[PDB]
């Protein structure tokens, strides 16, 4: 009967979409367990195995500016908020699988894109020809699930276990933004022609893929100071990749070229209009209680519009 509790401010604000998990690394495991316990149940996982899993997941994130352990927990918290706001829509295995998938979705990221691994000719690019880093993240997740004392799913049947690992695999693969565009277009058509059916497994898969994009991008749904300071970590990676491209004798795209900092504000506008706003719009159409994500995203677009107008 060992409940996790949070100080009052965190207990109230963790329920909101725009919650920031804060700078105290040591509180992030407890924040995650708190979320598993309320979204899934105190009965979902054996506490000792869950803690051991969380700490090995953490040890397998690297000290990179953006694709780090803080990002993992942040993406899990956005999934927690979606799940808590859409209580009755998700199966017991989905609740179990999706927080784990979010915690694991960038395991062992090096701060480089799929594109950079292909141009560098990294061994992973020969092992996994598409969604290269995402196939790796899922491979690291199965490794950790198979360490002694780390099987958090040990009470599921063979077939339930296979179903949860299949939810996790698909959820992690869906965080490849290259796959997002086509997934969102199909969901838009299905919703607008009324063919969307949440009893159809291949439809559920698409909706979970869209949820994973929404959680992965959730920096654009925070309070503006969080959004703006997170953008600094995102560019610190992209600019390092740009430098590594210049070392291979390749002009990087402007997004990755630190010499073109001036173009960031306009680049953020394209990103909100082409990626983020379409993401949270379709999500809000399918799952109305996720509207606060769309509202926060549009508020951050206006802040980037002010940066261009020289008002910030
Ligand atoms: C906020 C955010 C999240 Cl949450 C996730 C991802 Cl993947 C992401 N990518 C970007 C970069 C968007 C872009 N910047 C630039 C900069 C220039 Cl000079 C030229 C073109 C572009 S296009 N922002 N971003
Ligand atoms: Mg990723
Ligand atoms: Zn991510």
């Amino acid at each position: 009967l060992m409940q996790f509790t949070l100080p009052v401010r965190l207990c109230k604000e963790i329920e909101l979409f725009h919650f920031d998990i804060g700078p105290f690394e040591n509180m992030w495991p407890g924040i995650f367990v708190y979320m598993v316990h309320r979204s899934c149940g105190t009965s979902c996982f054996e506490l000792e195995k869950l803690c051991r899993f969380i700490m090995s997941v953490k040890k397998n994130y690297r000290r990179v500016p953006y694709h780090n352990w803080k990002h993992a927990v942040t993406v899990a918290h956005c999934m927690y908020a979606i799940l808590q706001n859409n209580h009755t829509l998700f199966t017991d295995l989905e609740r179990k699988g999706l927080l784990i998938a979010c915690l694991c979705h960038d395991l062992d990221h090096r701060g480089f894109s799929n594109s950079y691994l292909q141009k560098f000719d990294h061994p992973l690019a020969a092992l996994y020809s598409t969604s290269t880093m995402e196939q790796h993240h899922f491979s690291q997740t199965v490794s950790i699930l198979q360490l002694e004392g780390h099987n958090i799913f040990s009470t599921l049947s063979s077939s339930e276990y296979e179903q949860v690992l299949e939810i996790i695999r698909k959820a992690i693969i869906a965080t490849d933004l290259a796959l997002y565009f086509g997934n969102r277009k199909q969901l838009e058509e299905m919703y607008q022609t009324g063919s969307l059916n949440l009893n159809n497994q291949s439809h559920r898969d698409r909706v979970i893929g869209l949820m994973m994009t929404a959680c992965d991008l959730c920096s654009v749904t925070k309070l503006w100071p969080v959004t703006k300071l997170t953008a600094n970590d995102i560019y610190a990676e992209f600019w390092a990749e740009g430098d590594e491209m210049k070392k291979l004798g390749i002009q990087p795209i402007p997004m990755m070229d630190r010499d073109k900092k001036d173009e960031v504000p306009q680049g953020q506008l394209g990103f909100y209009n082409a990626v983020a706003i379409p993401c949270y719009t379709t999500l809000t159409q399918i799952l109305p209680p996720t509207e606060p994500l769309l509202k926060a995203c549009r508020d951050n677009l206006s802040q980037w519009e002010k940066v261009i107008r020289g008002e910030e």
